[PDB]
This record gives C-alpha cells, sequence and structure tokens, in this order.
C-alpha cells in the first residue's frame, strides 16, 4: 500500500505512452509524480479513457494529452473552423458529429457528486460532461452518453479492471481516499 508500490503499479499496468503524457503534464502543472503517486495514477487513468473514448471518420478530437499552448491552439483552430464558443478552460475532447467539446470526469466516489463538483467548476453549459466511476455507473449532460452501449462498457470493464488491481495490491483505498482533501 505505499507510495513506492503505486508509482510501481502506474508504470507496470499502463502503457507507456500514457505514462509519460503523464508524467509531461505533472510536470507542466508543477506537481511530482514520485510524490504525488495517487495523482500520477488519475491522470493516467483519465487519460487513457480520453483515448478510449476517442476511438470509440475520426469523430473525436483529442485535446488532452497535449502541452497547454497545444491544447489551446486545437481548441481556437476548432472554434475558427465552427464557430462554437472557445470554452473558458481546457475542455478533453471536441465531438465532430455533435459540434460541442466534452470534459471527462473519472470518480472513485459517487458520479453524481463528482458530476456537480464538475458543473459548478465550469459553468458553461455548452460543454458536454461525461463522469465515469470504477464501479460500472455514469452520468452525463442531459443523460447524453454520446458513445453506443458497447463503447461506454468496454470503459467501465477498464476501469473497473484497474480498480481490481490496485485492490489486489493494496493501493485501491489509498487511492480512493486522495481525491478529495480533508
Ligand atoms: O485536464 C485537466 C483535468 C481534467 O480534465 C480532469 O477531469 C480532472 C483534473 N484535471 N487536472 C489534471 C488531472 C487530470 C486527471 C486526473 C487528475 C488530475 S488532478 C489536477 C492535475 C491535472 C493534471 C496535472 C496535474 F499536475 C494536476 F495536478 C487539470 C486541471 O487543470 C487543467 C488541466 N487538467
Ligand atoms: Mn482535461
Ligand atoms: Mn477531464
Amino acid at each position: 500500500g505505499s507510495g513506492m508500490a503505486m508509482e510501481d503499479f502506474v508504470r507496470q499496468c499502463f502503457n507507456p505512452m500514457i505514462v509519460e503524457l503523464a508524467e509531461k503534464a505533472m510536470k507542466e502543472y508543477g506537481e511530482d509524480p514520485k510524490i504525488e503517486t495517487n495523482k500520477f495514477a488519475a491522470t493516467c487513468t483519465h487519460l487513457e479513457v480520453c483515448f478510449m473514448y476517442s476511438d470509440f471518420k475520426h469523430r473525436f478530437e483529442i485535446i488532452e494529452g497535449r502541452d497547454r499552448i497545444m491544447a489551446w491552439t486545437v481548441v481556437n483552430s476548432i472554434c475558427n473552423t465552427t464557430g462554437v464558443e472557445k470554452p473558458k478552460f481546457l475542455p478533453d475532447l471536441y465531438d465532430y458529429k455533435e459540434n460541442r467539446f466534452i470534459e471527462i470526469g473519472v470518480t472513485r466516489r459517487e458520479v453524481h457528486i463528482y458530476y456537480l463538483e464538475k458543473a459548478n467548476k465550469i459553468k458553461s453549459e455548452k460543454t458536454h460532461i461525461h463522469i465515469f466511476s470504477f464501479t460500472g455507473e455514469e452520468m452525463a449532460t442531459k443523460a447524453d452518453y454520446t458513445l453506443d452501449e458497447e463503447s461506454r462498457a468496454r470503459i467501465k470493464t477498464r476501469l473497473f479492471t484497474i480498480r481490481q488491481e490496485m485492490a489486489s495490491r493494496s493501493l485501491w483505498d489509498s487511492f480512493r481516499q486522495s481525491e478529495r482533501g480533508e
């Protein structure tokens, strides 16, 4: 259940491309993945979900996984060619079919609680929110889940698998409790 154990878990259970992008994002925002090991795992998990979401004719542009400048450059380019309003906060994806940005949330807590937190932090009723748990639960803006049932099933399964792999190593309890502060 240690810090070293969690860092080792992350580097073993996530593909090297995900790990590298997560490390770069954490450094960009001033956090050390060797100290904030649960956050390291959280960023890898969330990045993987974004990449799995964008697979499932490229319907989706991935904003996440890019450095800050390139992320906003992509966002501005989309807004210039679609007239969609520029979001105040960086989103995770752009849906070319529905022509809307998407914010992806992954939570170790109840989805309704996290969904409210997300909706409150953005306040822009134009970014579509989609929350996943590690328990197979899901909540999205207007109960519009965007993807088909099978695509969401595989994301839920992968998240549950991560949870079980953590639990087998006694890492899940720590990971769960670090999402929200005291
Ligand atoms: O893109 C995100 C982001 C999300 O998209 C999200 O859903 C939750 C959280 N985020 N944050 C991610 C992040 C992403 C995934 C899981 C946990 C965290 S926790 C804060 C943090 C993030 C990235 C690097 C870092 F050092 C951080 F401390 C930051 C929020 O500022 C815009 C960029 N960003
Ligand atoms: Mn993001
Ligand atoms: Mn997100």
